[PDB]
């Protein structure tokens, strides 16, 4: 196989509208949120503008090829694939999205997926311009899926989520932790899994 | 059956500019709307500035499959479905639809549909700074669709509004009205929307 | 005929890309501006920003049905059908269309077609703060077809005007123009809206 | 022939991303700014929001038809069309175009396409408080046909609302061949001088 | 051929998803800016906002033609074209194209895209008042592909800057680096162009 021909047979075969799930087990995604940059804080109206990647990875099966005599990995436009269905519960502006639109899937059926996003977001900008610093909470999960079709899944201290955030803010970041929460809406009986990640950051000196 | 046969089925079937109504009754949409935030507020102009999911159900029998063997509901992208085409009568601005744009199918045919739409509305903001508050009334039904076609029927008032909000809800109710309009001899349905919310201490 | 058949046949048969001119007359559309809202005003710069209801109206007898065993109008997405090139000659804002872009088509061939639009006019607005209130003109007219082709012709001023506004409205006029400009010989029609309005207070 | 045949003929045979290059020849693209309104200008950037309707006419021989017993002229969504890759170099933000996408065809292939344009260009705004005014150059041409394959010429005040806080004194067009380092051939653009000031 | 053939070629055979790699060999690309306008500058926020032209060049030979009896370049819409996925990693807002979305292609397989974009930037403002000025840095490079798949390099600084810029360009320097990311053990290429700027007078 040639990259042409795993592209071919992906575009030819691709199911975008389908969930990779074999029932009941769910699809495992990994969401990540690397800050870049911080352009906007308002503590009157706790509304903050922020550009980060969001690092998203999922298995899906249906994509595997042979690796042996061809590439490793491909880039596919996301038009082509399934991608999860996250939103941010709090974002009050639509995401922005500043990057080209395409996903890199390995042989085994991996896929990364890293939009860059700019959007705004409501959440507790109170002690921005104190050395404490201000701390908002993004909380991002399935739009639609639950618990049993999606799961969502947190970092660790181990991974550093300001490592790529850019010198020239006006804020730095003191720390960025995710906690994995279930949620039961009045619409469904079953539990909807999101991932909140706190931002703790300030204004420099 | 598997969710990709029935989510193939619908796309090979679906009519999304057919309005799904059986029997010549009206489709009954369910409308309700759950705040989130109020962002922007002017006395002076009357515009309020908005956040809220709206949560929106009907039944398309078209849609239904055995629930046997099979999952009991799937996620549709709207593309494949008709959906009400209802509006606000009093916005001023275009819905911004922050959320992906998909519906919830149960196998009997029930849809939801609830996007988190940020929008203008022109209304009465006159006594947001006091203790009884401003009530500003949304008004929202079908756009082109009479009585018999789409009745529209309402469904904790701060459940999801966010905490860190400048504002806060002191109460929501939600009426249904008919009007008649000079175009058409028929009645149009839709749902007012009371608002009412005071800028916090 | 059910609604999904008539939907189909015109979906199928639809050439949105040609004007419906039966014979060799024009295709007659009747246009009339609802205002709903005047946002912003400004009588340093001479701009406006203004919500209405474009109400237009015309006959496509390629679209006519028989009504028997048939509904007798469907709502149809415009997408499928010819709208006629409709501009305001003195905008300055692309116009941001609020509603659904759904026409409803009865089984004559008549067409109604009336999207809500938020839009910036460059216009007279001296005399705003005045008893008198100030006179804005706005121009509409078929941006590429002459007056052989598209024929244009106006058909309560706070109808529906919304009562939270800054702003009143005193009166509302339409009268009629053709036009002769450089590039062809043939006269091109347009509607003027002069809406006279004032500040409250 | 009628209208919807015209139409019909046009969209099934139509090549838009085909130059329609006659005989080796380049397309003669007459362009003309009409100028409508100055709504924004700021003397301490150099920045100016302008709105204009750009006459754009060409001949595309392969759009032809007979005209006996037909209608001599049509209206053709511009999707349907070649149409001139033209750009105006010292814009600063994207165009808008504020009426429908469509061009006038005449029977012998004569094309008109005159869109409503909403832009921002960066240009000398000094002395707009002043009576002689300032003068505004836009440069507008193709951006990737040289000047073999797309040559551009020019063809005052007429539409310019009177509601402005602006006003036209004078408004020029000069035709130039640059050449550029990507290439060996020359391109061409007509350079539009808007003299106006505060009123 | 004429042109008609070697665009409609283009368009049938055009595999855009596909990188055209050739004996796992990189496509090798070359990025250049240049500048035309400084819009914005802030010294306090470290941002500014640019309008420049980003000269890009590459070969794919599955584009090549016979050019004996025929034009030696065409002009083709990018959407037809394989276009490297280039990102500026210290963007802060979306690129905004100014310009009409063409290639221009040579008989061997050479390809041309220079678009003009504006667009802002998150780098080092400070000094820009002073006869130093300040030096804003701009990383561009492939945002999917490794150094086996795509590399980049380099090719008057102020021969198109606008001269009505209320700031002029003291030197442009380019130079390619090689990073390594966590997500993966292949190095990823990029060019870092660094603009040294200063307010005139
Ligand atoms: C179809 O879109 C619905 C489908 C299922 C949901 C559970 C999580 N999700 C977001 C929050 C939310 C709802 C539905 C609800 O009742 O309230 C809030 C939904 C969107
Ligand atoms: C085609 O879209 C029209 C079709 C039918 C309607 C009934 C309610 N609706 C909104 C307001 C409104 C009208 C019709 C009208 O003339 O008055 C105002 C419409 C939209
Ligand atoms: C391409 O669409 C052209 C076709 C015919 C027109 C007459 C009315 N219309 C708007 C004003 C206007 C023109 C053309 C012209 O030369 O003067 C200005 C046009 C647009
Ligand atoms: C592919 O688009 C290129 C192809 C040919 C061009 C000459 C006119 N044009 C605009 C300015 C400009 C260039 C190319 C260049 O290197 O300098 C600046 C181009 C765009
Ligand atoms: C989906 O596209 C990913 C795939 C490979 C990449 C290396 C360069 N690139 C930009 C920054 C970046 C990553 C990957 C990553 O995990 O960290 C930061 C990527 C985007
Ligand atoms: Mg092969
Ligand atoms: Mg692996
Ligand atoms: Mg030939």
């Amino acid at each position: 196989l040639d990259r042409a021909d795993i592209l071919y047979n992906i575009r030819q075969t691709s199911r975008p509208d389908v969930i990779p799930t074999q029932r009941d087990r769910p699809v495992a995604v990994s969401v990540s949120l690397k800050f870049i940059n911080i352009l906007e804080v308002n503590e009157i109206t706790n509304e903050v503008d922020v550009v980060f990647w969001q690092q998203t990875t999922w298995s899906d099966r249906t994509l595997a090829w042979n690796s042996s005599h061809s590439p490793d990995q491909v880039s596919v436009p996301i038009s082509s694939l399934w991608v999860p269905d996250l939103a941010a519960y709090n974002a009050i502006s639509k995401p922005e999205v500043l990057t080209p639109q395409l996903a890199r899937v390995v042989s085994d059926g991996e896929v990364l997926y890293m939009p860059s996003i700019r959007q705004r977001f409501s959440c507790d900008v109170s002690g921005v311009d104190t050395e404490s610093g201000a701390t908002c909470r993004i909380k991002i999960g399935s739009w639609t899926h639950h618990s049993r079709e999606i799961s969502v899944d947190p970092t660790t201290e181990n991974s550093d989520d300001s490592e790529y955030f850019s010198q020239y803010s006006r804020f730095e970041i003191l720390d960025v932790t995710q906690k994995k929460n279930s949620v039961t809406y009045s619409c469904c009986p079953e539990a909807y899994e999101d991932v909140e990640v706190s931002l703790n950051f300030r204004k420099k000196g």
